[PDB]
């Protein structure tokens, strides 16, 4: 399970696709099993005091990698359903988290301040097929206050497949920071877009916007695992291709699966990762 030379990768994808995607099915099933002999604790996610702070009962934050909020002057005020996730050759390159609930808006923005995050990647719509996926944690216009964080919408650009919102935030304790949200608007929950190029462009533009030297890029959808994990793997493998001209989806995915449960939720999303890299390689 070593890295694959980029010049051999598209051929590799053809083989994985063949025979009703036998190879992809094997890879993904190996991913889903790779936790088998691993118990990973998530005591804080399961504590009664924190239950209401989880969007989904089955979607937890592993203790070892969870993002801690600085405690407030409650015993569990340190909890948010969020995990550090590695990037290419960089620990804690991302924070992967659920779509914030109204009850966690303050926690969410406090994390962003405390972690010095400058980029938010959002990969879900607020509502999909009439179903609630994420509450709107930013102001529709002008400014809104979440705890001691005041968020001000500065500009918006709406492209065909994603929207870029530029915010200014400040701590009432003032100190101000730019936060840019990259919001992909056409990616269904538990699904994949038909074409990978628009997501490839989205990943390239949102990744390039990362400022040195700043906090982890925050990535979320609704549960914060499926689309979120898919983004993280594509971004990370683009980096590896840039650095070493090799690709290691299977190995990198098995690794981050120890950092937050269920990253990359479906075989279809697993395949979509490969399609995006293929588009980059051939392009
Ligand atoms: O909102 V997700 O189901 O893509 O983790």
């Amino acid at each position: 399970m070593e890295a694959i030379p980029v010049k051999q990768f598209v051929k590799h994808i053809g083989e994985l696709y063949s025979n009703n995607q036998h190879g992809f099915s094997e890879d993904f099933e190996e991913v889903q099993r790779c936790t088998a002999d691993m118990n990973i604790t998530a005591e804080h996610s399961n504590h009664p005091e924190n239950k209401h702070k989880n969007r989904y009962i089955n979607i937890l934050a592993y203790d070892h990698s969870r993002v801690k909020l600085r405690p407030l002057p409650s015993k569990h005020s340190d909890y948010i359903n969020a995990n550090y996730v590695d990037g290419y050759n960089k620990a804690k390159a991302y924070i992967a988290t659920q779509g914030p609930l109204k009850s966690t808006f303050e926690d969410f923005w406090r994390m962003i301040w405390e972690q010095n995050t400058g980029i938010i990647v959002m990969i879900t719509n607020l509502v999909e097929k009439g179903r609630r996926k994420c509450d709107q944690y930013w102001p529709t216009e002008n400014s809104e206050e979440y705890g001691n964080i005041i968020v001000t919408l500065k500009s918006t650009k709406i492209h065909a497949c994603y929207t870029v919102r530029r915010f200014s935030i400040r701590n009432t304790k003032q100190n101000e920071r730019v936060v840019i949200q990259y919001h992909y608007t056409q990616w269904p929950d538990m699904g994949v877009p038909e074409y990978a190029l628009p997501v490839l462009t989205f990943v390239r533009r949102s990744s390039a916007a990362r400022m040195p030297e700043t906090g982890p890029v925050l990535v979320h959808c609704s549960a914060g695992v499926g689309r979120t994990g898919t983004y993280i793997v594509i971004d990370s493998m683009l980096q590896q291709i840039k650095d070493k001209s090799t690709v290691n989806v299977l190995g990198f995915l098995k690794h981050i699966r120890t950092q937050r449960n269920y990253l990359v939720q479906t075989e279809e999303q697993y395949i979509f990762i490969h399609d995006a890299l293929l588009e980059a390689i051939l392009g």
